[PDB]
RNA sequence: UGAUGGGGUUAGCGCAAGCGAAGCUCUUGAUCGAAGCCCCGGUAAACGGCGGCCGUAACUAUAACGGUCCUAAGGUAGCGA
């Protein structure tokens, strides 16, 4: 068994990527669920809006 | 309560194995037989009991929601380290 640690993050980059981010975030893990890799998340760094998050951690 | 049935006895009859009248007596328990119990409803300010699992929301989180399993019904308001 691996244990791992990744983080997704918008940089410097705009709101767009702010946002991308986001939905990169929700496809990682609607593939972790069935890849059987439980995921988790240690620190959320929410964006400039709704919905929007500068970087997740995983 | 005592119907039938099966015995025990013996007057008689039988070469004689045996049959057995009536009476008496032993046993059997047909039929009758109410409550109760089973049965059918009521009743919890009667004694009492008052559920699981799983997924689910433009972001993550949670689940308003949904699926099926069971229950007699799944803890209402209110309160809650
Ligand atoms: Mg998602
Ligand atoms: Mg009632
Ligand atoms: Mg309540
Ligand atoms: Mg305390």
């Amino acid at each position: 068994m691996e244990e791992k640690i990744i983080q997704i993050t918008a940089g410097r980059g705009p709101l767009e990527c702010q946002w991308v981010v986001a939905k990169v975030l929700k496809t990682f893990l609607q593939e972790a669920t069935q890849a059987g890799i439980s995921y988790t998340i240690l620190s959320r760094e929410e964006g400039d809006a709704n919905l929007t998050v500068k970087s997740v951690t995983l």
